[PDB]
């Protein structure tokens, strides 16, 4: 990570975690290296299989307490959900109840 920065200072070291008591597939790693130009549609792909989900499972990414559509890019999120002073933080869950 620290070394991946000096060499790839233009990339985006995103972090991964689950909501409180989440219930999605297992996880092999919690840190993806994606370029800032990638769109939310591309990232949703590299995690999909990482969440052991497919067909029509349920899932929703929450970043910095937000849930924007796939009309954005991780690179732009860098300045938004950087969370820690080095990498960014993104978690996900399998719930979607209907607010009242």
């Amino acid at each position: 990570g620290e070394k991946i920065r000096k060499k790839y200072p233009d990339r985006v070291p995103v972090i991964v975690e689950k909501a409180p008591k989440a219930r999605i597939g297992d996880l092999d790693k919690k840190k993806y290296l994606v370029p800032s130009d990638l769109t939310v549609g591309q990232f949703y792909f590299l995690i999909r299989k990482r969440i052991h989900l497919r067909a029509e499972d349920a899932l929703f990414f929450f970043v910095n307490n937000v849930i924007p559509p796939t009309s954005a890019t991780m690179g732009q999120l860098y300045q938004e959900h950087h969370e820690e002073d080095f990498f960014l933080y993104i978690a996900y869950s399998d719930e979607s109840v209907y607010g009242l």
